[PDB]
């Protein structure tokens, strides 16, 4: 009846004021959440944003990472204080049909992330081991056994294995930046919140600064990682009776989370400056993982004689594919954990880790093998580009499930009927939190129409355009009705 019953309140190791050892003990949760923010679903957009705007968009990465740290810390607070996850709070404060809608929506979100991870991992196999594209996918389906071995390890090592992956993809991209020797003064200048990123005038590669910036801001948080953080934050036992101990517990998980999401922000920065310093100006014509592989393996695409010799040897691209693998491993852990959370929290369905990863991975690979089937039926022509368009079109479910995850979080944590007059949010985070939630909800409701129209490809059928307008209006209005309904129920609780 409590979230993550297998590992809930497992190891509590606060020892007086021995803080940093106490930090070492529970540092696990934050990395599990952050590694999701390094998935290859936006690797191209950081490199593309770098080529189109050298170092300019680095500040937007910082701001987005700050907002994500805010909402993530809020979810961790709900888990720590209330000893229950975000799904259990929402489901307890609304009916079952709303918990079911939220369930299917978040299932679709983690499914979209899973589609990104299976595409990137399968392509990683096609690049590293030269496995055929159709075989690499059905090889990625075998991660259920890696989950069986994953199940016996334990969170003191699982949450450290996630750290291992994090520093794998962090050192892979940092290594190609170390060889690049970039002008770190222009990087510093880029990290400062300037107003050139909010303008619309450069328009390089069909992208204005305001468009790229508003995209980075719009894709700030992942809805499933909120429920994830609120569930994993409970894995540390707390007496819930000593205010200094729970205040300490909140400091604990906060410093953890920021320590990890800061690493994710560093990875995004390494991707942008990877697009600025490593690649030549405009060398990336194919945002696909294969396009970045050949672009990282062509000496004329780099901007340094050392990167040309290393690229000719063939180490820059292989490291890239390794990073693709390490990123593709994340949805196997966090997808199963979060899927359990939203399942047994929203619809009260107790399912094992066996059938969970099976169903999610199958539903994820069905459109992948359909796409590979059609493109290989066209002669393996534009097969990687179509996989990239599938990966990008999948991310609409995140925009569908985002408001119903950030709005109830902010409400339930801002009410004293859930946190109490002692641990509710400061007036400082009330303003920043509501500002962030409003901005993200508006931006994603804007993204709905763009992605729904993007389903019909770059070929704008005049009759299908109006249909995309009707469907978009219907979807955003339906999300408005669901949103005001949820607002009404939660505010009835408070
Ligand atoms: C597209 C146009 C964009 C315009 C952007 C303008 C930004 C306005 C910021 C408003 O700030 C919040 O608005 C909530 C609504 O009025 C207030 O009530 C809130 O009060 C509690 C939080 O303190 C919550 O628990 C409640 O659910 C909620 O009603 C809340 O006090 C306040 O901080």
């Amino acid at each position: 009846d409590l979230s993550l019953s297998d590992i809930n309140s497992t190891v509590e190791v606060p020892e007086g004021h021995s803080f940093w050892k106490t930090l070492l003990a529970y540092s696990g949760p934050g990395a599990l959440v952050a590694v999701g923010y390094m998935d290859p679903g936006n690797w191209s957009t950081s490199i593309t944003g770098g080529q189109n705007f050298q170092y300019l968009l680095l500040s937007i990465i910082v701001i987005s990472s700050l907002l994500a740290m805010l909402l993530q810390n809020m979810a961790a607070k709900l888990g720590i204080v209330c000893q229950l996850d975000l799904a259990q709070a929402i489901r307890a404060r609304t009916s079952r049909r709303l918990g079911f809608i939220f369930w299917i929506l978040t299932e679709l979100a983690i499914m979209a992330t899973d589609i990104a991870e299976v595409i990137g991992a399968a392509i990683a196999l096609y690049l590293l081991f030269k496995i055929p594209i159709f075989l690499a996918v059905v090889i990625t389906v075998l991660d259920v056994f890696l989950l069986l071995l994953l199940n016996r390890i334990g969170f003191r090592k699982i949450e450290a294995l996630v750290v291992c992956l994090i520093f794998v993809i962090l050192f892979v991209f940092l290594y190609q930046i170390i060889l690049s020797q970039p002008a770190w003064h222009q990087v510093a200048k880029g990290l400062i919140p300037s107003w050139a990123s909010v303008q619309t005038s450069p328009k390089i590669g069909g992208q204005t600064p305001l468009s790229a910036s508003l995209g980075i801001i719009g894709a700030t948080i992942m809805p499933h990682n909120l429920f994830l953080h609120s569930a994993i934050s409970q894995s540390r036992k707390i007496d819930r009776t000593d205010s200094s101990k729970v205040a300490e517990a909140v400091r604990f998980s906060n410093w953890d989370s920021n320590i990890q999401l800061s690493l994710a922000m560093v990875v995004n920065a390494l991707l942008l400056i990877m697009g600025v310093a490593v690649f030549k100006s405009g060398a990336v014509q194919d945002p696909s993982f294969f396009g970045l592989y050949q672009a990282l393996s062509n000496p004329d695409m780099v901007s340094n004689p050392v990167l040309a010799e290393a690229a000719r040897s063939g180490v820059l691209s292989t490291l890239f594919a390794v990073a693709l693998l390490a990123s593709g491993q994340n949805s196997t852990i966090t997808g199963t954990i979060t899927g359990q959370v939203i399942m047994e929290g929203f619809i009260h369905l107790r399912l094992p880790l066996w059938l969970r990863r099976l169903v999610t991975r199958l539903i994820a690979i069905i459109p992948v093998v359909v796409c590979v089937a059609i493109t290989s039926h066209q002669g393996s022509l534009d097969e990687h580009q179509a996989l990239n368009n599938l990966m990008n079109n999948s991310q609409v479910f995140l925009a569908l499930a985002l408001p119903f995850s950030i709005v109830p979080l902010l409400m339930l944590t801002d009410s004293a009927a859930q946190m109490g007059n002692q641990f509710k949010n400061t007036r400082w985070v009330k303003v920043m939190g509501w500002l962030t939630v409003i901005i993200l909800t508006l931006l994603n409701l804007i993204s709905i129409s763009s992605q729904i129209a993007g389903f019909f490809g770059d070929n704008p059928s005049s009759q299908d355009l109006l249909l995309s307008q009707v469907i978009s209006i219907g979807i955003i209005l339906a999300m408005i009705g669901l949103l005001i309904w949820t607002i009404i129920d939660i505010r009835r609780f408070t």
